[PDB]
């Protein structure tokens, strides 16, 4: 009975940056070809949607935030192949078009056809089918999952297990995938090294999970809230250090306690003083750091090159190195067969109507995931 | 007999930046406990060298520099195990202790026993063997091969094939090794795939012969110096391009050319501005780009993080990553078995007395390896 038709929700709206978001009435359009219209269920609050709020991150505003999300499939549009109305599906950030270089190669996945580098704020058919006050409204990442219903390209969906609890699979959509495939997939962490990770919140859990499902034999925490160890060290961490504890620096500090560096780093933050730090920490020689954290829009880091010239890799991914519509529905089995926890991650619950006080909980320092039921 | 007796020989001592070397004489101490004084047959100039001279690498002076060479024992130390007087051997400027860390690692290569991080410009007891007009002179590297006779630890020479011709072997000391482990061990350049050397002197020629036997289908040189052109072809260029020519940044020429970034790219000069070129120009998602240029002393480069956050590696070696007492061998080998050939890294061949024509035949462009012979 909504098929073919507008839908009046309910959504977050950012009209400004730095401003709360206006939880009101939206009109969201009907799917076109190759478009797929989503009742939303659950989504979390990653610290990229606040990223937009604070102008971190740049995007068209006014826009729909959110991209951390599953929910059930409403209406598809003509030639909609690869999920149907009913399913339960996860909304995909980083595309997967199958059809480009980078969905073509083994190792990549940042598909050419993502809204990220150069964001658009719209459908791949540069419209927008979000309606408020008569005003068109940004999309984000494709995806927009702070509305109760959403529509997104084909490529930025993926259909998940009918008997998914989407509560807990919201994460598999952002941070526990990055975190986890960034220490398993892009770092390719080894049994017995050492890891250093930067930034416990969600993502630098994850990392320490899979830090911890790799073998390592030492995984070192780094966060400058002490509040933040304790569940670091429930998911793997053997040890914690707070920056602000010592008199020299962390990279000389995490040097020491490692014996000449750490095998693999990781800066889940997103300070370019942080990616320097964590690329200084791991071993001259043959360590290797992965930039994870967003840095700050078009701010550039200053560096030695001799960092690298001894033997480092440094690199970054998006999502964990995950091609996103192959993994998501494959992360969610996994899950299902209890492969890894997420319940670690989730701190709070709240329904969609108090996403504001969720990002309070955020910004305090209180919570790791805050998730969001519609 | 010269065994346990100090040796008067020539050599070039640099007495200062920024002068001629001077061609004098020297008094050269026998060999301590495991060190190796070698009679040098072959020596090649490599722009470090020429670093060294400029400035652009701090090393204590007054200095016998000299690193890529050949030459024959002379007289061994109490209990040395490894060489005996008459082999052929090459001084390792990159050590392989073998007990390391990093000689243990199965990817480190850059033994903790170097001097090249915080220069001494000693053998391993903090001592030097040269003495020059009364006055002690630094070593460089362990290795000083700008002299008739050196004397190197034994983590720092390698016993190689008897019958080497070591005018052309002592290439297998830097240029060549370097060039050519950094595309076939360091990048793992892939067969297909699209490369981007930037600087065509000796280097870069043993990063496109790395790149043509690893089976690149395009391999793209740069040089501002297009009289590098011809000879990058003849090892294997594709393409050269000469960003002098282009009104576009090299970087957005070189991403239109390989239809949205190259596979593989490498700095083999030693600018800041190259080294984040040289990035750039990698595909976004699933590039990979080496430093092997040497930078400036104590500058620091300007990037932006996103650059990685996509998905591209940055990474950096010496001496191509190869192990070096273990792979310097083998190499000769593999020459002796014409597995590659060095024949066209080299242009000129010097008597040692002709030390400053040949570092003005590089200053100027002409030369790519001169080999000066004793
Ligand atoms: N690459 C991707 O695909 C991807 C995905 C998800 C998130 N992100 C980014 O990853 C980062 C972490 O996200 P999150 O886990 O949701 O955020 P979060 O919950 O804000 O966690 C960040 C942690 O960093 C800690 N921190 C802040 N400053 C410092 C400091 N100077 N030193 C040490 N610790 C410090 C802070 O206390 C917090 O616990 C953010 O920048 C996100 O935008 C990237
Ligand atoms: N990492 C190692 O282990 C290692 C080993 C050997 C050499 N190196 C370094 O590698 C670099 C190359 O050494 P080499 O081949 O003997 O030197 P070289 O013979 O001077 O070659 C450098 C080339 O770069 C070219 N060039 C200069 N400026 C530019 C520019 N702006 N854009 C494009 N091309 C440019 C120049 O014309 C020349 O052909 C130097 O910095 C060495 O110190 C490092
Ligand atoms: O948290 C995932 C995430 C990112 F990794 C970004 F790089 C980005 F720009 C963004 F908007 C985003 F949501
Ligand atoms: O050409 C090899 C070479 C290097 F790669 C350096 F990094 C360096 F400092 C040096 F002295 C040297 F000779
Ligand atoms: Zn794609
Ligand atoms: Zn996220
Ligand atoms: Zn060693
Ligand atoms: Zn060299």
């Amino acid at each position: 009975s909504t098929a073919g038709k507008v839908i009046k929700c309910k959504a977050a709206v950012l009209w400004e940056e730095k401003k709360p978001f206006s939880i009101e009435e939206v009109e969201v359009a009907p799917p076109k070809a190759h478009e797929v219209r989503i009742k939303m269920v659950a989504t979390g609050i990653c610290r990229s949607d606040d990223h937009v709020v604070s102008g971190t991150l740049v995007t068209p505003l006014p826009v729909i935030a959110g991209h951390e999300a599953a929910g059930i499939v409403e209406s598809i549009g003509e030639g909609v192949t690869t999920v149907r109305p009913g399913d339960k599906v996860i909304p995909l950030f980083t595309p997967q078009c199958g059809k480009c270089r980078v969905c073509k190669h083994p190792e990549g996945n940042f598909c050419l056809k993502n809204d990220l580098s150069m964001p658009r704020g719209t459908m791949q058919d540069g419209t927008s089918r979000f309606t408020c006050r008569g005003k068109p409204i940004h999309h984000f990442l494709g995806t927009s999952t702070f509305s109760q219903y959403t529509v997104v390209d084909e490529i930025s969906v993926a259909k998940i297990d009918a008997a998914s609890p989407l509560e807990k699979v919201c994460l598999i959509a952002c941070g526990f995938s990055t975190g986890y495939g960034s220490a398993v997939k892009v770092a390719k962490v080894t049994q017995g090294s050492t890891c250093a990770v930067f930034g416990l919140g969600g993502v630098g859990l994850s990392v320490i999970m899979g830090c911890k499902a790799a073998g390592a034999a030492r995984i070192i925490g780094v966060d400058i809230n002490k509040d933040k160890f304790a569940k670091a060290k429930e998911v793997g961490a053997t040890e914690c250090v707070n920056p602000q504890d010592y008199k020299k620096p962390i990279q000389e500090v995490l040097t020491e306690m490692s014996n000449g560096g750490v095998d693999f780093s990781f800066e889940v933050i997103g300070r370019l003083d942080t990616m320097v730090t964590a690329l200084s920490c791991c071993q001259e020689a043959y360590g290797v750091s992965v930039i994870v954290g967003v840095p700050p829009d078009s701010q550039n880091l200053s560096m030695n090159p001799m960092l690298l010239l001894s033997g480092r890799t440094w690199k970054g991914a998006i999502f964990g190195g995950f091609k996103s519509k192959d993994s998501v529905p494959k992360l969610v089995a996994d899950f299902m067969a209890k492969k890894f926890a997420l319940d670690p991650l989730i701190t709070h619950v709240l329904p969609f109507e108090k996403i504001n006080e969720g990002f309070d909980l955020l910004r305090s320092g209180e919570s790791i995931r805050t998730i969001l039921t519609f």
